[PDB]
C-alpha cells in the first residue's frame, strides 16, 4: 500500500524541481542514468523523489514499484510512493543521509574514509539485501558501488529495481559493463551474474578504486583477480590506504569470499547464502 501521489503534490515537496549542487546549498544529490534523484520534505520527512523509449521507462517504473510491493527489508531502500496521472513518472523513497557506497568509498565533498570496520558491515548487508531479492526469486541485474544506498547508521540499502526480473538468455543486454559476469554479457540472465556483480563491489569495498578507470592498468578492477593470482601484484599491494584499522586475515577473508564471486565459470561461484555465511565468519 503505497502512497498515490499527484504530480503537483510533488512539485510541492521538491520545490517543483530545483536542480544541482547539495554540497553548496543546492537540492538535486545525483544521477545513476535513468532519473535525476531531488531531496524534499513530506511533513517534517526527508525524502529523496527520483524523478525519471517511453514504454521501456514506464515498464522500469512499473518493475520497480511491483518489486518494492511484494520486498520490505532493512538492507533494501523504502518506497514511500509514487505518481504517474499526468504522462510524468515519480517515485519517492526514505532519504539516505550518507549517499552511495560509491560517493562514500571516493571520499566525496570531503566525508572521512570509511572504516574497514564499517566496510565489514556494509558488505554483510548489501549481502543479506541481496540474499532476500534471490529468496524471494528476483535477480536485480545492476548490483554495483552506486545502487548501494548508505542511511544515518551506514546501513546498507540496496536500491535501483527497474531492471529487475523474476525468474535464458534475452536480446537486449542490460547492466553496467565493468560490473557485468560474462554470461551477462552473452545474454543469459540467472542470479549468479548478481555474485559476480557483488564481487567487484567487494573488490571496491578492499581497495577504494572503482570498477573501472580509463586512465589505469588494469582499467577494470575485476582484473587484480588475475594479477594476485599469477603473483605479480598482492592484495596487500592493492588494500585501500585510506584505512588504519584493516587486519590482514579479515582483509584476506573477503578478499577469498571476492575471488569466489568473480569465479568465470557461473556454476563454480557461490550462491548468496553461501556468500552470506562466508562473510559472517569474517566478523
Ligand atoms: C546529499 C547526500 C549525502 C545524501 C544522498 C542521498 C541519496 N539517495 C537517496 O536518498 C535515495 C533513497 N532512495 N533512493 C533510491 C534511488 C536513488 N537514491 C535514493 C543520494 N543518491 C543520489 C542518486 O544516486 C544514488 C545516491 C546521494 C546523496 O548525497
Amino acid at each position: 500500500r503505497f502512497h498515490s501521489f499527484s504530480f503537483y503534490e510533488l512539485k510541492n515537496v521538491t520545490n517543483n524541481f530545483d536542480e544541482r549542487p547539495i554540497s553548496v546549498g543546492g537540492n538535486k544529490m545525483g544521477e545513476g542514468g535513468f532519473g535525476v534523484v531531488y531531496k524534499g520534505y513530506v511533513n517534517n520527512t526527508t525524502v529523496a523523489v527520483k524523478k525519471l523509449t517511453t514504454e521501456e521507462l514506464k515498464q522500469q517504473f512499473d518493475q520497480e514499484i511491483k518489486v518494492m510491493a511484494k520486498c520490505q527489508h532493512e538492507n533494501l531502500v523504502e518506497l514511500l510512493g509514487f505518481s504517474s496521472d499526468g504522462d510524468d513518472l515519480c517515485l519517492v523513497y526514505v532519504y539516505m543521509p550518507n549517499g552511495s557506497l560509491l560517493d562514500r568509498l571516493s571520499c566525496l565533498d570531503g566525508t572521512p574514509p570509511l572504516s574497514w570496520h564499517m566496510r565489514c558491515k556494509i558488505a554483510q548487508g548489501a549481502a543479506n539485501g541481496i540474499n532476500f531479492l534471490h529468496e524471494n526469486h528476483h535477480i536485480h541485474r545492476d548490483i554495483k558501488s552506486a545502487n548501494i544506498l548508505l542511511d544515518e547508521a551506514f546501513t546498507a540499502k540496496i536500491s535501483d529495481f527497474g531492471l529487475a526480473r523474476a525468474s535464458v538468455m534475452t536480446s537486449r543486454i542490460v547492466g553496467t559493463t565493468a560490473y557485468m559476469a560474462p554470461e551477462a554479457l552473452r545474454g543469459e540472465i540467472t542470479p549468479k551474474s548478481d555474485i559476480y556483480s557483488f564481487g567487484v563491489v567487494l573488490l571496491e569495498i578492499i581497495t577504494g578504486l572503482p570498477a573501472v578507470d580509463e586512465h589505469r592498468e588494469p582499467q577494470l578492477l575485476l582484473d587484480i583477480k588475475e594479477e594476485i593470482e599469477d603473483e605479480e601484484k598482492t592484495i596487500e599491494d592493492y588494500i585501500d590506504k585510506k584505512m588504519n584499522d584493516a587486519d590482514s586475515t579479515s582483509v584476506e577473508a573477503m578478499y577469498s569470499v571476492a575471488s569466489q564471486c568473480l569465479h568465470e565459470k557461473k556454476n563454480k561461484r557461490p550462491d548468496i547464502k553461501k556468500v552470506q555465511q562466508l562473510l559472517q565468519e569474517m566478523t
